[PDB]
């Protein structure tokens, strides 16, 4: 549907934000998948279980085949090798797919939805009423127009009683600030820990005959460009949600304040909202204040009134 | 169509669990067919028919050429490792599925998806009908009323007689909640089984001359992932099946009371339902209470009265 | 077009069965073209031209290279394996397209698809006609209702005379089912054909120097599993088939019986039909009778009468 | 648009066959890209420049390094095999272009693509008219249909002058026709020359040491298959093409007779067509009799007449 | 839009050759970047940096491993490769980028777009519009009518002013042919280059100890295909656009000639062309005449004059 | 929606020069990812730690394996090579997201947007307007065109306060001409840097026993002309954006002359815009100074009291 209107310009970045932050996560599974290899080798002269490191040159001979090559790249792989530099990509994509549910879980819910789809729909119909063009400042557009304060007078029945939408909207928001808290604390912990040339001591050597191994994560720096790159991404994800929570504390969008609206329209008669109206009226005033404007028309009893002797004239 | 409606926060939580088990079940299923190797090397001081495990060090050879090396591990994955470890993404899938076909058929099937298609048709005109808006509280909307009063009394008795919908429903979520205590009966008793390394004794010496052979399953670790993360998944699942049937259970939905309703409407002249019809109401009411509300108009005799005085009038 | 009505449900599974048999049909067979390979190693001390299986322990050497090694296994695989084993899943898709040519050959033919798209254009309007909502029990509605006779007269004149359409159907079914019957008469003889472990005699001494050769297909299992898989699908596939002819056999569907109907409707003067308008009456009447029961009033004379009456008036 | 009615049956699967041989082509090609290679190997004892083919067993040596044998299977395959074996799946999927390109040319040419637009356009309306349903056993409809009768009448003579479109339809099928018979030409007479075994003499004794090897073509078989298999597809081609050319002879489609239609209309002032306009009707009177009937009243003066007299009244 | 009218029949050949022509390129490159390798062989007894081609038969050997064969494998195609053999399938891609942007050009260029978008709007009206009915052999028809004889007359002058709309199109399809020569000048200058046999002397001695290689390019073959192929497809590309050229300059369309229509409309009082508006009349003249026809009505003054007098009347 | 008026030339060229710099962008990337591989060999006699480059001949012996010939190949990559080699293909796809981001920032914007939105909005209607054909030179298109009037008025106050539109659009070039200038100043930078033949000092002789090696970049020549292809495709962008800047700023579109156009109309009441309006104004002006005249009519008072006499009569 038109929930475009729905979404303030911190949800829209957030939405972008949640994109490419895929687009890495998916980018670098499926090179994880392809190779994830290293290339483990022995080291003769050995102290500490570490390379000892100790008439033209030639080749050194550990006279091993390929298999066997293979295989202790695996155990190395295996075992002397982070979790954290493996599953990466397979854990940013877990948290992109959070975000998103964190954000949908409001349109889809249906005790809500049906609210959502409601509010939107007399909407349109507020701002596309040729009545308020007149009223702002003919009988069929009158039975249209008085039609259409009836449900809104039911809507302003209906749907101010709960308070659901206003705390799933900050059920929602206040743990993404605090999801974004967490990868955080551990990503840079475990950042570090990922890196070119390592270091295996493996006890095998009935197989082999040689105990400790140096390998080499081709990967590990690019996965680190990912990480450095990510983190930077999700700080910028991070503050966004921040601003618009402090937003949602500092403005008490339970109640909306018509004060401003009513002294241009000069409309005494016009009631304030009291409890998840006014929230979607808060919000829809992100988007634009217009069509709050227009909506000051079908709430007044006054504007009703004059619509009403129009109507009876 | 607009089904929507027609799925409760129970079945579209249920909608997308059965997509991301889809999403593992594909995912580690063209990864298995990718490579799903082994890297299996004999043990040469063999004990229990078991690896004994018995100046610089050197590589030990035990004069292999590549392909009785890759003879080899096929032999000991194709006997020597579990179904499981290797049909584990293609297993998963076929549960993923049977959960689509165990909500679909509902939808799909004709005796019934007639009266779906039936029941969901007369609501929207219901809904949208301008003359409740007035008898919630012209003569040509009376025509197009009073021309939905009639099928919508021949509704009431064409599928008020049967009680297949609510046999379906109950016939499916119950086999999904029995098919749940299964996965979890075996899945777990044998995700154990999966491990990185092991060993195989095969009987083959007439031709590499060894006979038993220690391998290594790469991929033993994340497979194990997967199924504690699809078992933590399906979890999930299996608790949403089981509440939406004590519900089922509980509520008595074969008839549903109006009597809530009627006394704000004021309407004392308003049946209750028998079978088949307040199920389907019941479900609604799920989704909101508002199509039910504005439902009890077309019902009431009086309001066809109300209709009918002012239609002849 | 709305040809959902045109199926039951014994179609409509068809339908689906006949989507993954098509999905295993070419998952393995993007799968045999991949690999598709198997592992041949000769065999020294020979008997019956058969393997005779006659300090530490260490490798057999038969010193061949990669290429003859790799030679050996495509001769082994071309000529000492069944093509059952080699062409399994490019054998069912082959099918799989019979059965749905053998579907919509019937929607697709000339002669018939008019007839068909003709039947369902007209049952459209006759369902939506209001003039019925009446009947079944204004003026412009009444050209409109009598234009529709005129039509459903030269319809049912221009379509009973041919009997070709129950003949496809039938012709269709028919031999769906006498295929059904083939592929389980063959595709069991040589399911037992495929297995792992292989040894070939295939006389290249001038080339390798060895004569016979043990090889090991690595998919022989899998394969294996999706013909039991397959075989077990196409079982539910064959019961289908066999009950919607039984049922197209013991009812007689050249002639449909109206004499329920006027009962209820109270009109003695309503026709039976002859021949091929029955047959798609008694398909309709599959998916649902309501369709049949509004088309009563479009066919009885004295209903026309009636309108004819109130059209004069 | 509604092209569907402009294709007979030997249309609509010409359609299809020409289909599955694109979808052959690009199996074999996609297949052949990938690896179609050959695995050559020496012959010690040659006689003819052939493979003379002259305590336990053991194998050969060659002496020979990867890629002097991957050398070796690049020129056997260059020189010594035929440019068939290697070339099919690119040549039928350019043979499958033309087929379909000497359809939709027809379509697409401009001087006739207006004509069948044209055609058509009127058509629908003709058949979608009401009045025909009177005339065929109010006033403003009768404008509507005076205006028909008049475009109809220039459209009658617009069209009939030309005979282009019956020109292309049968300058499109006769070479279709007789690209088939060349097609069966050559490739049986070639289809015997793809073959498992090869051997090749290709004198490069300065860079291996060997003159004559012996290769092995693995895809042979399986390139034999779609061969037999496209050969019979396209003799089912070729008979459809062939039908409808003598269908198009026989007939002597220039011109229509409409004398078996004025009888059951009972309208003795309707013409005969004479060019380019009767091959079209020839056409559509394929797909049903049904379109050609409503459109006699439309031509027949006699039935301007009726509606003139109706519409002066 | 429907701008399949702005094409003629040499634009839209035009436009499926600069399909295919992708479809090879693409098809090229993506088999490039696949292997796009050689096997390079060195040559011991060479005689003028070439090779010199100086009991039972033995393999050669010189002593030499994997990687330094996939070294000199690389510089000989690095170096002693042509740069037209590798590139390829890169070049005519862009090439047939140019001849798709020297055709949208035209309809994407904004001073023209506007013009086109409105001479087609206006045409398809004039085409639709009821009065020419009457007017080529009601009152509402005639507001309507007028309506459009106002707007055509200041899109007559609007338009008719510029004249860079002929300019575009001459100046498209001249650099086209243009660039068609020199497609034709270079490509089978160097066509001969490519070959599978090939020698390289790379003075690599310190590293291989060999100086002089032979090398096998196995694409050689196919790419020369593909060129002639090409060659030949853009052969029959040059020669359509070499004919409108030519139809461009020989018809002088600036201006167009009434005089035949105004015989058969026999409409006096009808003016011609000038500029800019003819030759997008001769434009859709060649798609077909008859819009053309439809059009003359709506220009000429006395045509407006008999409307205005059944206006006034 | 309808978009393309708000872009002229130079943002339509910018549209797709933006999706050609992301096909070569994704196109060396899934290159780069496929190998980017590098082939090194060690140099016995070396001196300045750099290759020395000091009967028939022979291969040279290094005495190495493949792995740690794969080993060493990873290494000299992984330092020795220069970080703009290997990560070109992923930076400008980074830099051809921004130029997209950079415009559609724009659109997306919704204290914007919603102006955007609303002043095309407007706009179609009033090039759509029956009236103005009238007055350019019937009572319901009166009440239609007042209505418009009004709405324009508001508009005109509305929108005409702000400033944020110019802002963005200028602030938005501005920086892709800054991103422009430095792409050009560190791609050529180190353009010079990639090259094929390479050489590393990587002090590994405990695992070789070789310090130096001499490496070859196979993709070095395709990567210098992508870069070479790309930095002059930038360069035409950089002109682009260059060009509507100085446009930008040459013209002063904070206002608008309507000077030129009151002259034709003969309109002496009609107003400038002051700022906001005439940017946008000055845009679409730039697709076509049609809209722009068509809007003097609703714009004039004058226009409005010609209307409100003829709507008063």
């Amino acid at each position: 549907p038109a929930y475009r209107i729905l979404k303030p310009w911190w949800d829209v970045f957030t939405d972008y934000i949640s994109i490419v932050m895929l687009m890495i996560a998916v980018f670098g599974g499926t090179l994880q998948v392809t190779q994830d290899k290293m290339i483990c080798l022995p080291c003769k002269w050995v102290t500490k279980d570490s390379c000892n490191d100790s008439t033209g040159p030639t080749g050194i001979k550990y006279d091993l085949d390929r298999h066997q090559y293979n295989y202790v790249d695996a155990v190395c792989y295996e075992n002397r090798l982070h979790w954290f530099a493996k599953y990466f990509p397979y854990l940013v994509l877990l948290h992109t797919l959070i975000f998103l549910a964190c954000s949908n879980f409001w349109f889809k819910f249906p005790r809500t939805s049906s609210k959502l789809e409601h509010f939107v729909s007399i909407l349109l119909k507020c701002f596309d009423s040729p009545w308020t063009t007149r009223a702002l400042s003919d009988k069929k557009e009158g039975e249209q127009a008085k039609a259409l304060f009836e449900k809104v007078k039911k809507f302003r029945t209906h749907v101010e009683e709960g308070d659901i939408v206003y705390r799933l909207y900050m059920r929602q928001t206040i743990i993404k600030v605090i999801k974004f808290a967490l990868i955080i604390c551990y990503t840079v912990y475990y950042v570090h820990n990922i890196k070119f040339d390592v270091d295996c001591t493996v006890d095998i050597e009935s197989l082999t005959g040689y105990r400790t191994y140096r390998c080499a994560h081709p990967l590990a720096t690019l996965f680190k460009i990912l990480a450095s790159f990510y983190i930077s991404l999700v700080i910028f994800y991070g503050l966004i949600c921040m601003y618009t929570l402090w937003w949602m504390l500092r403005r008490s969008l339970k109640k909306y304040s018509f004060e401003s609206i009513r002294e241009e329209s000069s409309y005494s008669d016009i009631p304030d909202v009291k409890n998840d109206f006014a929230f979607m009226l808060h919000l829809i005033d992100q988007y634009d204040p217009l069509y709050s404007k227009r909506f000051a028309v079908f709430l007044s009893e006054v504007s009703e009134n004059k619509l009403r002797q129009l109507n009876l004239n």
